[PDB]
């Protein structure tokens, strides 16, 4: 049948610690909620709705919204979005702090419900104190009973409620409608639409989680660390297997997607942000930050160089210690080195630049030598212009080159040149500076 | 009542390999034996009495002193203090490798001591293999067995002797007294003081430690690193409770003290010593080292940068490869960038220095844009001079500025300047060279 | 008596991903296939027979040479190598993807095989589904089913077979030319020796390794990276047990050898390649990385430091983000500091390259001070030439030195100079350009 969903996040995280709501909190360099809507999104969901309590504005900034404007709990919370439920479809209700829960898992959970009752995911755990539990007469589930208000006999139970349930919309309706407020607490209990709908003699199903962290959720800053490990290892034995060559997957984050190629190697500490292409036999050293990037087949990362919106073709070599910034790219062959910095710049095929060395808004030629120490003056304090360079270029060391300047093919420019004017086609250019020498200084 | 301690640290630490003490070697870079007098400070200790055998020079001048001339064992250790213990106190006796006893722990064990008698710290293990075997008869404690002299039947005994434990002065200076060395180790043994305490017809009462790694001792520097790491996994927990986002705590390392605000985040293998305080909203790169630094609201350090007795004001940016050195301060929105390095040198409100520069002995002020490849010149082999730059300077690409000098507010510099001589408010300097073109080289 | 080894490495590794046979593959810098051999040379083999299926040219590139042209198993495997064995040698069988095998567990397993039987390597697992079952009468083994063609009741045996086993040349050629091949697989299964030598009425006696990750195989890059993990553990806590302090030994790779002396201190994420060699005293800080290096007592290589090749003799410093290539050697007392690069390049002693600099093909003598931004120029386009400096030379910041060229004993180099004609003893070389000035600008 069709199906929306419900992602609650309307919780108070005080032991986050934070100005920023809780299902705001990052994990891989994604939302903990946008993990849930995207979990939901590939089941297929036709709606989803969104309860909130504070921090609408920023919620709405970052990702149906529907205001919870007391929190007053999670049975109060559905009944705020009840109303948006269609007669005619399947309600899931997940939470927007539990950002491991798998498709797998919600698609079993939505086979198990039983018409006209409930699908309930549920757990067994070592130690249940603390949790709902899961009450069963003669094997078939009737209710759930909070920790709090559980007998000593309750509590000796094992399988927990995880809060992650199905059920249709106007089953639900009628359950939310029917929960009680007057109680030690003055909220309504969600839990109680479970012994509501067994009143009715309707079925409540149970399926597990295949991992428990599937249904761990967050309320401080450690709990959302044990996950982001869960998750990384996980993404690391896809790769491994998946053939790439991980030399500590332990030592290895991946936030956003990794398309690669056959028999890359990866060495320790290397960060993915974004979305990064490798081709095939790509060596990235320790260390390593790739962000947004594109990298040709064969090429090798040396260790301790950060790249981002950048591209290398085939057989490019660089770093180690090199920062490439956006619009950086090498041809076929390229070479950045040691303690260079590009930005908004193209390196021609073969060309290299070695050492020590700043290239900004520039265009430079194959089989370009950039001796150590060169530099492009870019920016003049208000804008910033561009430095051409053509093909079979020696750029001595220590050179300056003052945009907007254009060196033309087979120029050779000695050490040491302040550049402010074109260069022509196979010209020398050199600075002829007079020295004092003083004998016995 | 009244209490001092007595730290042994006079064995013999062969399996170090070492040329230092083993007392001295750190833990989260403060010698193991500093923790446990850090222990007994917090405990209220009147005397710390530290009994060495070798090393006391290096001891003293790292860290009330009692020689153990003959390394003749703990009894004979103890026999040394005896003299100096008051007849009206307490007296804890722990040991200098043993760094994570905690105070918890003491306090449970100085509450234990019956009067007249003893309290002793004891631990279950599932493996009590070499360790001393504490023997009870109808539950009381009334001996401790070492292993080497342990029947089978004692053997399967779990509960073992951590070799702490607190008496009366007057009391254990009695039981001290009444040791015997005439046995096949000609040494007076420690633990029988527990069988003479109870010939006396004294109690002794025992208590446990919360974590194993309390009592865990260093022999080797294998068992070092475990506790090492148990200790910087601790500190971890504990920062990411209290609200700051390490994005993995098995990555990060504190030696000394991080005093933090809210929002920060901290990416992997970073490293943090001295005592380092950060602002609110503070991210922190991965792989950078900080060293007793004063870190701004809402700065940012970029990857693989190295900081000591540095300060940036709110909204900094550093790095990523940046080098800041002792005195290097950042004003409100100041910039550096990558192969910077920084020493002694203030840079003023908005002012950039984004590549390849020396800034040493220096006062920049505000709005300053310094170029790629500047340097100071702040050295003429014997002594150090300081360059001063005003507001609104522009320093083109490579100049060297050779100190003392002064740049006054407004000036702009040229590209590959020497700078040797003052320079005036709003005045350009360039230096004009002559170049030679040759045609078709 | 004597003994020989057949190498297996003819499987299909299909589940690698890779264009490199399998066995090549490294673990710890070195293929495992290797790390196989070294122990058969350990253990004194006369031989050593590798059969092979495809990579046949890379395997000998890289590494008796035996081929099988149709991979039809294991038995069918040790068929052609068969007529290589000697009727007086015992001839020990491994894997060329079991990489962890130790010497001890074969020593241990040649000196249990009985005269005219079988040794055989078994292990006992807690789910030993998928593998050989060791089937045994009355304490005796008979026989080997695999797990495939294991009933239930047989399927609940433990103890499975490593494959791992040694038999004399004579006796296991018998028991090979009566393998059968008429089966629902259509191969020879090596397994059913055992059966065909209890048929002869002869024993097969049984050992177990020390730890499981000895008889592990690799056949996918998941189960390499486990084995690779389990490796580097073992050598860290060696190393810690030396006396070596790693700081992290779980953030510590060796991938070679490291002979090292007394008190030495390695930090966090340290990689060490090929053989490093390190004296006394040596601290190294995190993120370095060493290669075929000597580091002299008292050393200390600071943070995020790559060397190569490099030599440094006593008391010297390096780093951070120093760079040493192949041929940098620093005399004793020597500093190389924040984005310096050396590359066949000698600095005598107590000589300093504190910032900014490349120093390549240059014999550079003691006292010497290179100032911030000096750059040797040491490339044409196509040769490369050598500068030299003399002894107490002061070379001022950003000059570069344009070889061939020598600069004397006591000479000073101002800043900013451009060096293309030698210098002598001490002279002051200094450039003389003139500036424009222009007010109000
Ligand atoms: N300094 C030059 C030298 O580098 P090195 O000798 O350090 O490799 O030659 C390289 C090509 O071989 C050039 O690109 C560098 O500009
Ligand atoms: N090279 C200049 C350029 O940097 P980039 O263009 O690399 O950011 O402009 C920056 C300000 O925008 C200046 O501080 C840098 O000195
Ligand atoms: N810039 C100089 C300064 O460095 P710093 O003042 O940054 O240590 O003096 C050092 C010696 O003291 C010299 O080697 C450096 O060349
Ligand atoms: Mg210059
Ligand atoms: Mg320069």
């Amino acid at each position: 049948s069709s199906m929306s969903v419900v992602i609650l996040a309307a919780g108070k995280g005080t032991r986050m610690y934070s100005d920023l709501p809780k299902v705001l909190h990052p994990l891989a360099g994604k939302p903990m909620v946008q993990h849930v809507i995207d979990a939901a999104m590939k089941l297929g969901a036709q709606h989803v709705h969104l309860v909130y309590g504070h921090g609408g504005e920023l919620l709405k900034k970052t990702l149906n919204w529907v205001l919870q404007a007391e929190q007053l709990g999670t049975g109060h919370a559905m009944q705020q979005a009840a109303p948006h439920f269609a007669d005619d479809e399947d309600i899931l209700m997940l939470y927007g702090d539990v950002p491991l829960i798998s498709v797998d898992t919600l698609q079993r959970l939505l086979a198990a419900k039983p018409e006209g009752g409930i699908g309930l995911l549920t757990v067994k755990l070592d130690n249940p104190s603390g949790y709902g539990r899961i009450v069963r007469e003669n094997g078939d589930v009737v209710g759930i009973v909070e920790h709090k208000d559980a007998s000593d006999a309750q509590r000796e139970i094992n399988e927990i409620n995880t809060g992650i349930l199905v059920a249709n919309g106007r089953d639900l309706k009628r359950w939310l409608s029917l929960l009680d407020n007057n109680n030690a607490q003055g909220e309504f209990y969600i839990t109680d639409i479970i012994a509501l709908a067994h009143a009715d003699g309707k079925k409540i199903a149970t399926v597990h989680p295949t991992r428990l962290s599937e249904v761990e959720g967050v309320n401080n800053r450690l709990q959302l660390s044990a996950l982001e490990r869960v998750f990384q290892t996980e993404q690391a034995e896809k790769l491994l297997l998946a053939g790439v060559m991980l030399l500590d997957p332990s030592r290895f984050d991946l936030r956003g997607e990794l398309t690669h190629g056959r028999d890359i190697t990866i060495d320790t500490n290397v960060i993915i942000e974004g979305h990064v292409i490798l081709g095939d036999r790509v060596r990235i050293g320790t260390g390593c930050v790739l962000k947004n990037c594109v990298i040709g087949d064969d090429s090798e990362i040396s260790p301790y160089t950060v790249l981002e919106d950048a591209r290398l073709d085939a057989n490019c070599t660089v770093g180690p210690f090199a920062r490439l910034r956006p619009g950086a790219e090498l041809a076929e062959g390229a070479h950045v080195g040691n303690f260079v910095e590009i930005k908004k710049a193209r390196l021609g095929k073969g060309s290299k630049a070695g050492h020590l060395s700043y290239l900004g808004d520039a265009e430079i030629g194959a089989g370009v030598n950039i001796g150590a120490g060169t530099i492009t003056c870019n920016y003049d304090g208000a804008n910033k212009f561009k430095t051409i360079i053509g093909d079979d270029v020696f750029v001595g060391s220590d050179t300056q080159l003052v945009a907007p300047v254009t060196v033309a093919n087979g120029a050779t420019i000695g050490a040491g040149t302040t550049v402010t004017r074109d260069v022509a086609e196979n010209e020398l250019v050199i600075s002829r500076v007079k020295q004092v020498h003083i004998q016995g200084w």
